[PDB]
């Protein structure tokens, strides 16, 4: 009648199971290419649950079992941003974008390649990892102080609990509610006699600011990550490389990015994705254009208000394109 696992055996097995389950979840949710059928995942997940039940000391805050929600907070602690979450200067016309390029070429003294990305219209987030483990999730707030929504973000399945390497990094991006989920949610709320959300951004914000993680877990949220606060522990020397590296270590990144060699190529990208906007399952409010080379970003630096190496081209509001 003796239990099969010792504490040390249970500890090692739990570690193995967590690594495997984190991999499978990444494949299933982020790659959208699961290597195993659901029954395989479910089987290993149950084994972990049973270990954690028998040995509660082995439960880690980042374990796959901590994803499902249930915890309820009394309030959100403030979440300072030691490195500010800056906002970009905006452009609205072809003139604004070509003028930006002219200013960049003036400062650098040669043509400059640009990493072009979609500007995801959701809730800006910062994800802190310590030795490869998710330890803090925060909203942007005013860019200097946000809200600690760590537990809520654990329920968002695209957020990795562990990275492929044990690095410490502060990763920034957006969390959003897909358009199809938003419309469904609003109908559910209508039927419940609840106030509807004005748009998917408010719906994502409402969801991430719920104190009851069980409620948050029921909502459909996703993420795209595109930068870090400090590239010190990263190998990347360009923004395009940085996106590849973030994807490699386990973050969901947006696949529509393109490296452009001239501002004329940047313009074509802007035109391309204005047309593609309606076909995407997530909202965008424009296009972000960044000098690709980190060396050149460093040279350009920031003004008091924003980077001198990037601009956001703003499309008309989503509401103006039905
Ligand atoms: N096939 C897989 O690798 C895989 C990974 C994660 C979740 N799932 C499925 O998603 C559902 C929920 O699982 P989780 O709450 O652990 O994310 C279950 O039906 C599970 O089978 C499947
Ligand atoms: N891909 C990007 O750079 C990007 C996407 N979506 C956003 N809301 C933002 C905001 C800043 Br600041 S950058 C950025
Ligand atoms: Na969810
Ligand atoms: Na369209």
């Amino acid at each position: 009648e003796q239990q099969p696992l010792t504490l040390t055996a249970a500890t090692t097995r739990a570690q193995e199971l967590r690594k495997q389950l984190n991999q499978y979840s990444h494949e299933y949710y982020v790659k959208d290419q699961p290597s195993v059928e659901d029954y395989v995942y479910d089987r290993l997940y149950k084994e972990l649950v049973d270990i954690e039940t028998e040995f509660p000391d082995l439960i880690t805050p980042d374990s796959p079992t901590q994803r499902v929600g249930g915890k309820v907070l009394s309030g959100f602690e403030k979440a300072p941003h030691d490195i500010p979450m800056y906002s970009l200067n905006d452009g609205f016309s072809k003139e604004d974008i070509f003028a930006f390029d002219e200013r960049v070429r003036k400062a650098i003294g040669k043509p400059v390649a640009y990493c072009c990305e979609l500007k995801i219209d959701g809730l800006a987030i910062s994800l802190r990892y310590e030795n490869g483990v998710f330890v803090r999730g925060a909203t942007r707030g005013d860019g200097t102080v946000g809200e600690n929504i760590t537990e809520n973000l654990r329920t968002v399945r695209s957020v990795p609990m562990r990275l492929t390497e044990p690095i410490s990094v502060e990763v920034r991006g957006e969390c959003y509610m897909p358009k199809q989920s938003f419309v469904a949610l609003n109908e559910e709320r209508e039927e419940n006699g609840q106030d509807i959300f004005a748009n998917p951004r408010n719906a994502a914000a409402g969801s991430l600011r719920q104190l009851d993680t069980k409620i948050v877990a029921k909502r459909n949220l996703n993420t795209f990550l595109y930068t870090v606060a400090d590239f010190g522990p990263m190998k990347a020397k360009t923004q395009f490389e940085a996106l590849e590296e973030l994807s490699a270590i386990g973050f969901r990144t947006n696949p529509e990015r393109q490296l452009c060699q001239s501002i004329d190529e940047v313009w074509a990208y802007i035109e391309e994705y204005h047309e593609k906007r309606s076909t995407l399952p997530y909202e965008i409010d424009g296009i972000v254009i960044k000098v690709n080379e980190f060396a050149l970003q460093d040279e350009l630096g920031f003004t008091v208000k924003a980077p001198r190496w990037a601009i956001a081209y703003k499309f008309p509001p989503e509401e103006a394109e039905t």
